């Protein structure tokens, strides 16, 4: 009982093609370097064992003598190695992503699966050498880990090494050196590292757009920067293997849909369903009950649409898409609830249906995508942090279907899915050139294939655009293992390094300079043509998509024989300057690519990318300007109250800071309780000795004297913000920290204080690596930074305490790019420690209960806060509330306070405490009950 494959029905990358010229991986080696597998798994099977380069555990640890590898060990047949380098970690090993990704470069499920068709992945014959790594310490840490799994996979045989995972924004000039070596001796060893571009889309994340003023938007890391590695996005073909649901429509007819579903629905059982909207109100789910929920994707998350329904008590829910030619979705997995996500075509469609039924089938067919060829919005953009081309290809990486633990399957989504096809592809194209080119070395063969690959890609095209998917986003195209098994061509730059033209910062007028290799018998004649090409804006965002320009002219080149020929495209975007400028202010890229036919009317052969910036892209400005200069008081990571646009409240009692990400100075508020009981020597005192806390606030911010519930912004005379610290050590204000939301990644951040009369008194400790805060998010990155070594103390060079005056708090920091110069962001600090003249007599009428002091306070920086507290016990608990001057000078006095539970405590005199505040942080505070002793 043979079944088929899942290649045998859906083969987007055309393997099979490849396969027929090049064999199935049987003899060959490919290494895996992931979080964890299921080394036990159906899918790690040969046909015949004989023919492994591997027949035992014995011929495993004689190729280990003799590299002196002295770890890791044989498992089966198929897994042939394992080793795990992240050993002294705490957190457990995951063993769906490595198995995922290791079951789409090698798995070879047998014909007893239970599943409908077998996973065969592109190089099923292969044994694997899965190889474990996970982040324990630091980042570079963990790039030697899986240098050093690099390097034993190269020394064990391995002809691809798939690497499945990264790190965003990263840039390679800060891998450890033993990393950049590795990656030289895989490819000085004709070994392939095939790396995932990563699942961040742009500077934003999947959920947001970048601005059109910052084009430096790429967030693609670490191993994936690496020049070296062929780095691999994602798209979606027109067509995919899909569950299927079918209903019955208004003309009689059946139509079936892609469904893709989370838990299982009852095979061929017949569902009924209603309407409940976007799923938000308890009334939507009305008519739900019994039935399955059609929810629209709108404002709420999965999890709420999802057990909104369970409650109404519906068997399940099925989810639609709000946009137009978009991607199935894994939903979440909410109670064991059957959850199955649906174009939005075919959800319209369900919703003005008129017998509601729908059935699920159990074979699964091969159905046309909603999203049509289009590249994944998950897909990292480039640039690299270097300013480098990634990524290189693409490949379908949408709902893939490969093994995951326990010895089962599922559909995943990523990059990390797209890069092991790319990987197997590559292995199999080595080996065919084993016999095509025999005299190259290993490291030719190398070059050759990551060229045919990347020139044979196929160029994607946005249909709704009329222009080609940016390279930035798509790299050198969809990867086309048949076209890439037929090249006898390909094209390089001009100096035959990649496959990718770098022009780095361009003018109006510029030149594509592209090498075309033929290595045929017999002289073969092309035609040319360059697209151009750049971003497409909607008002203040970029679309991520691309926006043509023009087309050049086709054009003709005969190349001899085993040889190259070079030509040149001069590109000129001049008239277009002023409205691209208009878009994009601080420059835009031109790009696009060279594509190359055998005529113009017959389909594209070969396509090379070139990339330039219209622009100096190395001096683009890498931080988001600070929240107090914003003009309506929102940044791209914060949203203002509009009634209020100098709202700026600090942290308060939040956990984590998703809120507030900004580039802004920040400090402490110490309240007087607090600092009364530090002075006094109080151990406990949060929820004990005082009902306020000590909060992190933004330095400028002030709160108002009768709220203190929100803090505003307050600025000088010319606009600044009124930062001024107050050094004694009191707690209260006694610092400033720079706060950045980079947009681009940065190095040697240091802070400085200029005293404003041509000297620098302090110099803070330099944070040698800046990343991007690509995304305001806890699962990557929080749209700010807080540099803790950028803390000033109000001190000196020498450590004393500088005099009472104004001072420039300097921040620089340099772009990654090649020259870039350094970049600054300043900030006007006020230091004074004067401690404010108050009150040490006063007078009480008993009658009004007015109390009048015996002077006024004389501060030297203006008055922040004048009030007098009153600290009662609430439920045990000391609890201070303030009082506001009259306008005569005097407080009145209550002689009561409501508590939370409602009721009423008496004030004594001795529960009233006078507490001046001035704008550094310089506060007094004196028992009123002092103030009324104060008289001999
Ligand atoms: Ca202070
Ligand atoms: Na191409």
């Amino acid at each position: 009982t043979s079944k088929a494959t899942i290649r045998d029905l859906n083969d987007p990358s055309q393997v099979k093609t490849l396969q027929e010229k090049a064999g199935k991986g049987a003899g060959t080696v490919v290494a895996v370097i992931d979080a964890g597998f299921d080394k036990n798994h159906e899918a790690w099977r040969l046909t015949d064992k004989t023919k492994a380069r591997y027949q035992s555990k014995e011929d495993l640890e004689k190729a280990k003598k003799e590299h002196g590898i002295t770890y890791g060990e044989w498992v089966n047949d198929k897994v042939a190695y394992y080793h795990d380098y992240s050993k002294d970690g705490k957190t457990a090993v995951d063993q769906e992503h490595g198995t995922h990704v290791s079951g789409i470069l090698s798995g070879n499920a047998p014909s007893e699966t239970k599943e409908p068709y077998r996973l065969e992945g592109a190089m099923p014959e292969a044994q694997l050498l899965l190889m474990r790594v996970e982040i324990v310490n630091g980042l570079a840490d963990y790039a030697r880990n899986y240098a050093q799994a690099i390097r034993d996979a190269v020394n064990l045989g391995a002809k691809v090494i798939n690497m499945s995972f990264g790190n965003a924004a990263l840039a390679y000039a800060n891998l450890p050196d033993e990393t950049k070596k590795a990656f030289d001796y895989a490819k000085s060893k004709g070994v392939s590292i095939v790396t995932s571009a990563g699942n961040d889309s742009s500077f934003g994340g999947k959920t947001r757009l970048p601005l059109a003023d910052h084009p430096d938007y790429g967030v693609v890391g670490t191993p994936a920067a690496a020049d070296s590695t062929l780095t691999v996005a994602s798209y979606s073909p027109d067509k995919q293997l899909t569950e299927t649901a079918t209903v019955k429509t208004d003309d009689h007819q059946a139509k079936e849909m892609p469904v893709l579903s989370t838990n299982r629905f009852e095979p061929n059982k017949a569902y009924d369903y209603a309407y409940a909207n976007r799923g938000m109100k308890e009334d939507d789910f009305k008519d739900v009950k019994g039935k399955i929920a059609l929810i629209e994707r709108g404002d709420i998350d999965f999890k709420d649409k999802i057990a909104n329904a369970k409650k109404a008590g519906a068997v399940g829910v099925l989810i639609y898409d709000n946009q137009d030619k978009g991607f199935p979705i894994e939903l979440p997995n909410v109670d064991q609830m059957p959850a199955a996500f649906i174009s939005r075509k075919d959800g319209l469609l369900l919703k003005d249906n008129s017998k509601k039924t729908i059935t699920f089938n159990a074979t699964p067919k091969v159905l046309p995508t909603a999203s049509d060829t289009k590249l994944s919005r998950f897909s990292s953009w480039g640039l690299t942090a270097d300013g480098n081309i990634k990524p290189d290809i693409a490949a379908p990486g949408q709902d893939i279907l490969s093994s995951v633990a326990n010895n089962k399957y599922a559909k995943l989504s990523g990059t990390a899915m797209s890069a092991p096809l790319v990987a197997g592809i590559m292995g199999l194209l080595q080996k065919q050139y084993e016999t095509q080119y025999p005299d190259m070395t290993p490291s030719e063969r190398l070059d050759l294939a990551k060229k045919v690959l990347m020139s044979s890609a196929t160029a994607l095209y946005d249909e709704d655009e009329k222009a080609y998917f940016s390279p930035r986003q798509q790299g050198a195209g969809a990867v086309d293992a048949k076209k890439a098994s037929a090249a006898t061509m390909y094209v390089t730059d001009k100096d035959n390094t990649s496959s990718k033209v770098h022009l780095n910062n361009v003018s109006d007028k510029f030149e594509v300079t592209v090498t075309v290799h033929n290595k045929s018998d017999k002289p073969q004649e092309l035609y040319y043509q360059a697209t151009v090409q750049t971003d497409k804006v909607d008002g203040k965002h970029f679309a991520l998509a691309p926006k043509a320009l023009y087309e050049t002219s086709w054009q003709k080149i005969t190349i001899p024989a085993n040889s190259s020929k070079q030509v040149t495209v001069p590109i000129d975007a001049s008239r277009f300057s002023k409205d691209l400028l208009a878009q994009m202010k601080n420059g835009y890229f031109l790009e696009g690519f060279v594509r190359f036919k055998q005529d113009p009317k017959k389909e594209e052969l070969m396509s090379i990318p070139y990339i330039g910036f219209r622009g100096d892209f190395g001096n683009l400005s890498a931080l988001e300007k600070p929240i107090y200069d914003s003009k309506d008081g929102s940044s791209y990571y914060h949203e203002a109250n509009s009634d209020a646009k100098d709202q700026l409240d600090g942290d308060g009692l939040q956990f984590y800071a998703l809120k507030n990400n900004f580039t802004a100075l920040t400090t402490e508020s110490n309240p007087w309780t607090i600092i009364k009981a530090v002075k006094e020597g109080v151990e406990n005192i949060e929820d004990i000795e005082s009902s306020e806390i000590t909060e992190t606030i933004f330095a400028g911010t002030f709160a108002k004297q009768d709220d203190d519930s929100h803090y505003y912004i307050h600025r000088h005379a010319n606009g600044k913000p009124y930062a001024a610290i107050s050094p004694n050590g009191d707690g209260n204000r006694d610092y400033v920290q720079f706060q950045g939301t980079f947009l681009r990644n940065a190095k040697n951040l240091v802070a400085e204080v200029l005293d404003k009369e041509g000297n620098v008194v302090w110099t803070s400790e330099v944070t040698e690596q800046v990343v991007k805060n690509y995304n305001n998010d806890l699962a990557s990155t929080l749209g700010s930074t807080r540099f803790e070594k950028t803390r000033w103390d109000g001190k000196d060079k020498d450590g004393k305490v500088v005099v009472n005056g104004t001072y420039t708090y300097r921040v620089r920091y340099t772009p990654i790019s090649s020259g870039a110069k350094e970049q600054h962001t300043d900030f006007d600090v006020i230091v004074d420690n004067t401690t404010p003249e108050v009150a040490t007599s006063a007078t009480f009428s008993t009658e009004d209960r007015r109390l009048t002091l015996a002077s006024k306070p004389k501060t030297s920086q203006p008055i922040y806060r004048e009030r007098i507290a009153y600290t009662y016990m609430d439920e045990d608990l000391p609890t201070t509330e303030y009082i506001s001057p009259n306008e005569d000078g005097t407080f009145t006095l209550p002689e009561e306070a409501e508590t939370m539970e409602g009721g009423t405590v008496p004030l004594k005199m001795s529960d009233f405490t006078y507490v001046v505040e001035d704008m550094a942080g310089n506060i007094t505070y004196t028992p009123v009950t002092k103030l009324l002793e104060g008289h001999s």
